[PDB]
């Protein structure tokens, strides 16, 4: 399984990740992104999250596997 994280101090709230992968990322009350799910097992969701991670203009996204 995978766990996605968005570094709140780094995120600039550009919403690219939410646009690309709305099942995985949402905007919060600070105007930053955060994961809308605490675990991913669905390969489609992981693949999307991986593309968002690669696209983030400020490198705020990381994905942990276990
Ligand atoms: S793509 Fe990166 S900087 Fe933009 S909202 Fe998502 S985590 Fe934040």
């Amino acid at each position: 399984a995978w766990k996605v994280s968005v570094d709140q101090d780094t995120c600039i709230g550009c919403a690219i990740c939410a646009s690309l992968c709305p099942d995985v990322f949402e905007m919060n009350d600070e105007g930053k992104a955060q994961p809308k799910v605490e675990v991913i097992e669905d390969e489609e969701l992981y693949n999307c999250a991986k593309e968002a991670m690669e696209a983030c203009p400020v490198s705020a996204i990381t994905i942990e596997e276990a």
